[PDB]
């Protein structure tokens, strides 16, 4: 319990033994010499590779090291929570940028460093080769399974051939023949019961959609809507009355189960839609004004079920509503996606660069479009069925990051075009010795290429053209080409590890309290 | 093995032990090079710049050291109560004033340490520049926010781009859009209910009709005013007898039943008026016959509880009149402007010294002079809305300094030109040589500048007394000037850190009882 | 004092310490000199030769080491689940392959630890003599008993001295008499109820009539078979129209109401045939018109549920045909014997190597050609009924090896001849010195023979290679021959110890989370 003001070198040596061993944790799982990590449970062990589920479980016994290593691993799970891969480059090049640690006096040479790394990020985003046709995406799928099964390479690319960005879903079965291509229109979003009395069903929770009269108090309502009984009485058997809100409902469920479950007991629904987004107001709108939910209502409590804006009940279009643990629909026919999603589809002119503000936004807003593919994977036993289950799950994600976020040639090729761009640098030869030392150590983000392939060799900055770009690609000493990391790893990971090597060296103490 | 005495070399080095790791804790987060602090929560840690929370998280586990840290972190939160900003200057300069390990004796070096600090505050209050414009408030927002959210800055600079200091509102935000800025017409100061049956309404306390009669008594009516037997006969069914008083409420407030419970079906009101201020004839002047709500009543027993002249049902003026928790009027004609001009000339005269005694009618001027701005922010989550809520409340106090108070020029310039003044002050060896040593040590005002631009360069303390640090100059390696901290921080902080450099040295034990 | 990191040379020397006292705890019980183990129980201690139970109870306390030992005792019991014996060869040769302490890299010394092991297993699959007959099972029971109970040996020699490989049952008997070996007439493979209204009976699932209209479909009939408006009308009021399928039971299982609740008084059936294989066109052929149950249906969604050709009542044959929890046929005429001869010559084809994948119609051949053997034991007490039950079920798996697979000559003989192959197949210094080192270390396949027959003398590893070991020769000082452990242990347990000689060195940490 004797955590209090460490001073101060006992908070330089609480991060010198956190970035060091969180570095030898997940700089071992890199490269060809894949040197696993046994994550325990409190149960039996798991033996894994990926820095996702090593950085989940870096858990020191102490409450200081745990406290510190909750900030070196939290962007490392954010980086792949955005995509899926890019953890090890985050929690790797944050250690390699922890050579700035001695320039903690920084405001001379950290104004400079974000003028440098902004130019590096520009140059990395310059040289992207986004595969969207299957020319080198054939090489990606051909290489990510060592050409395990050409049906697996051809089949995922054949689903990507016709339908734009489908939801790849895959199952197991004790049947061998041709797999189950199901381009089926369903639109996923969230919605369940606050109380079991709200849902008209109980087995699969499916609503009974007819004369579906929905009122919307759609925003983050704090106003405690217990006033929802008067237009409910005005609309008792006139419609299945549905309220729809944000995730922020108050605890008015005590004023629901005792008031609206009680007298004033129509087929009432009142629960959430998904998280904070424009399609949080959008899938309730294009399935609304077009397909019988209602109009847009911004965050307020005006027109509660005292009296509605509009009484929209019989606007049932070509669709099927089904409440569930998460409410969905089946087979819309109106151009509901053409109402708002086509605007983001023409706003997908960014996808040349595909800026991160936008990598959240235009993927969160627009990818609720259409068909979701539900297939099954086979095998001559259950064991090989699970084997190509795992390998098929490996192929769909790499094809996803091919289609979605662009593809850059990977292994050390990105950062050693960057070190080329920083030898023929931002052409200020830094007359400041602090900044001269700074580009002298940011030309030593050759270190990723080194501590990946210098296990075999070879990394020197005059030996660019010989082994780094000989032969002109990702060049380990096997084939000298045919590899591709995803873009978002070596750009978003690079960004957030700069802002964790700007924290953790301007760290000076470590207190505690309880709020 | 528990808590005990300490005596005294067990308590010289237990309060030199917590004015070291309370000095090198918040002398780190000073300046542009703000060396962070990892503050635990219940949760995963917050990592902070701003030194207020660092002083709040100054939690040891030794009860002696916790017990003594509580009385050094005390003016840091007194600074929060007064202004909000100036915490990191106080707990800094209360260790630099704790070179008074030995010289705690009363005559010599506390009489020349209160007279000398009094001439220091004299010359500093002389020396301060009029900080009233918004572009230098845009300079101070670099420090009061640690450049966190400049949109809040843009909002408040639009507010003081609007009419001068309206009712700056207190309202949070559950919601994403709509930084809400509305203007109403509101003059809001104290008058509330004795009993709910004394007031016409009960929700918003609104008087029913317009311009309904208010009695001709403002101050203490010390006739023990249960004598309402013919003043009640004047206005028996006519209007509420709206009696306002000063803090003379004896048991006659229970003798209001001699009209309410006894004879008299009227709407008798009897409550107190605003807090302790010089408006004994002014708190009915601003309401009163200049704007027609009452007379200009000096605090007297004239017009007693027996009989009135008349308090007619249409006694007041044609404007928006309603009692509330604090009374609300709309359409103030001229006298709000008149008393605003009065305290405006008072803010032309004695703004320089900052004498709060007798002057801070000027604070309510703005509630009394100006009307209203009702506000909301962009709050998507409870936590960050609370954070920008706290920071919004911080920067409006910086705006209060920039309007009611002013803005001091450069940080150590406000001590290095004070170091010219201790040379302008009496430099002699007076009746005690320790007094000469003590003016030699209060020549080490300069440590603020020294420790400050030792973070940046250069901290040439005996040289920069003469010419380089002046004016508005605490010379960095950029431009040598144009960095001006806020004002009442560097004044109020300075006095409340001398009183701690005179408390936490003359201390001698620590005991343990429970009263 | 709790769970933590270990990194790294604090977990070289915590997995060099559990592949020590698991190697020297199960290379104890190797050999004739079978050095026992005292496994603690809840009860009185167990005393064992048995390497399965030494593997199960390798229970330390410090959860790092128990967490490690759970991934070495996993293939040692996986080999037990496959064959039953070979545990002390897996957990032996996973230590003699744990001389890859250092050489964990990919290219040279796992390409020559993948291809080299592929060529050695190719040569071992050449080396396999057909151990099939009961004078070879006579040689088997010399050692596969672990000299516990030769009454069970008499039982299993009565099993595979009698009719060729019938359905060997699994049934305990903790009562005293009646070692039971009985034969029925019964063919038994999967088909059960989706709903209880689909099977003719529901108590014991016996067919109602004989010679019923039973239509057969093998694969996915993806016409969504609620279409039964004329296909069902062919036998609308006549009989239970029993339709078979694969595990393709989509949402039409709710659309069975089209006959169950809607029109159609027949007793439709729709459930599965055998699990995942290439065996669909024969697994309906042996059922149907070749033995007169139904149509030999081509693996397709052809003949949709609208209309059939015609179903007639007389569509079965004159034999015992009843859909059960898994379907029963009695008095098979010829095609069971035909497919038995087909897969008999197929099991003459590959069984020199015996790749199971591509063969395993022989899973049901034996359930189909031969009928059944129902068994009971003589349990004299419930405890050792369970004990000799466990060994009873173990040795019939060795009988499965001697019937399905074969029995290689002797224990180390498959390594003192498969280390001839490291001079016969490529013994050169290849393109890496690590590769020459690795053929020099796969020359340490000899260590099993060496440590086994050099327990009592002699451990002559270079001398016995060329001429002393051949054939069936793990040369004791008795007879020099006539000793042979089985095939699938010596080969498959070798491969699944290559996976842990490849993993339990390429491990380098031990962390903690809880999912």
């Amino acid at each position: 319990t004797e955590i209090s003001f460490t001073n101060k070198n006992d908070t330089r040596e609480i991060v010198d033994e956190v970035v060091e061993n969180a570095f030898s944790s997940v700089c071992s799982t890199m490269g060809p010499n894949g040197n696993y990590v046994v994550i325990n449970q409190l149960n039996s062990p798991k033996v894994t590779k990926d820095g996702v589920s090593v950085a989940r479980a870096l858990d020191f016994n102490e409450a200081r090291r745990n406290m510190i290593a909750k900030i070196i691993t939290e962007p490392s799970i954010k980086t792949d929570a955005e995509v899926g891969d890019g953890t090890t480059t985050t929690v790797f090049i944050t250690y390699h940028l922890y050579q700035k640690f001695k320039d903690a006096m920084s405001f001379a040479n950290t104004r400079y460093l974000d003028t440098l790394i902004k130019q590096v990020l520009q140059y990395i985003g310059t040289l992207i080769q986004p595969g969207e046709i299957e020319s080198e995406m054939f090489r990606n799928m051909l290489l990510t399974s060592s050409n395990y099964e050409e049906e697996i390479v051809d089949k995922i690319l054949d689903i990507y051939r016709e339908h734009k960005n489908p939801n790849i879903h895959l199952e197991k079965s004790p049947m061998l023949p041709a797999d189950e291509v199901k381009m089926t229109k369903e639109i996923y979003f969230e919605g369940s019961f606050p109380i079991e009395t709200q849902v008209p069903a109980n087995g699969a929770y499916v609503v009974g959609p007819e004369k579906v009269g929905v009122v919307l108090i759609d925003g983050s309502i704090r106003a405690y809507p217990t006033q929802l009984i008067n237009a409910l009485l005005n609309r008792f058997i006139d419609n299945p009355v549905v309220l729809m809100a944000r995730n922020f409902e108050p605890e008015v469920i005590a004023a629901i189960n005792n008031e609206n479950q009680r007298l004033g007991t129509s087929r009432i629904f009142a629960y959430k839609v998904n998280a904070a987004g424009l399609l949080g107001a959008g899938t309730i709108d294009d399935l609304g004004r077009l397909l019988n939910i209602g109009p847009v209502f911004d965050v307020n409590s005006v027109d509660p079920a005292l009296v509605k804006y509009n009484d929209v009940t019989l606007w049932l279009g070509r669709k099927g509503i089904l409440l569930d643990k998460s409410i969905e629909e089946v087979e819309s026919r109106a151009d509901s996606i053409l109402e708002g999603l086509d605007n983001r589809y023409e706003a997908l002119g960014i996808i040349e660069r595909q800026t991160p503000i936008g990598r959240e936004l235009n993927r969160r807003i627009g990818r609720l479009r259409a068909n979701n593919v539900t297939i099954k994977v086979t095998g001559v036993t259950v064991s090989d069925a699970s084997e190509r289950w795992a390998r098929y799950e490996d192929v769909m994600k790499a094809a996803r990051t091919g289609q979605q976020f662009g593809v850059i040639p990977g292994i050390g090729y990105g950062y050693l075009m960057a070190s080329k761009w920083l030898e023929a640098n931002v052409p200020q030869q830094s007359d400041e010795k602090l900044e001269k030392c700074r580009i002298g150590l940011i030309e030593v983000l050759r270190a990723q290429y080194e501590h990946l392939t210098g296990h075999d060799g070879s990394a020197e900055n005059p030996i660019f053209i010989d082994l780094v770009t000989g032969q002109e690609s990702d060049t380990p000493m096997n084939v000298y080409d045919n590899a591709a990391a995803t873009m978002i790893a070596l750009e978003g990971a690079w960004q957030t590890a700069k802002t964790l090597g700007k924290i953790s060296n301007v760290m000076g103490r470590s207190n505690t309290n309880y709020a």
